[PDB]
């Protein structure tokens, strides 16, 4: 997919960063890994994605991660390797887990301009 169709939130350091949970949490909805820190509580999240986009509309996620203010990650959805293939359908599935996961532990949870504009929001 051309550059100009490839949405990058996220830094090559951020998509390759380890990550760390106190209190892990897995779900799996669909073709899509949805992990979260259950120990992380009252605070402001942004959710950031890599992801292809054609005809206006997210077409394929590589992978979305949600930061604090301080920008440590505490959550993410992932792809599947034994599940190839997800639609945005999908995708909008696991945001709302995820979405709702987080704000369950009191979090406030923003999804960045691209993830609005291509996905996420009617």
């Amino acid at each position: 997919t051309p550059a100009s169709r490839y949405i990058t939130d996220m830094t090559i350091e951020e998509l390759s960063r380890d990550w760390f949970m106190l209190m892990p949490k897995q779900k799996v909805e669909g073709p899509l890994c949805i992990r979260i820190d259950q120990a992380i509580m009252d605070k402001n999240i942004m959710l950031k994605a890599n992801f292809s986009v054609i005809f206006d509309r997210l077409e394929t996620l590589i992978l979305l991660r949600a930061f604090t203010e301080e920008g440590a990650i505490v959550g993410e959805i992932s792809p599947l390797p034994s599940f190839p293939g997800h639609t945005i359908e999908d995708v909008k599935n696991a945001i709302g887990v995820l979405i709702g996961g987080l704000e369950a532990n009191d979090n406030t949870v923003r999804v960045s301009k691209t993830l609005q504009r291509f996905a996420w929001g009617s």
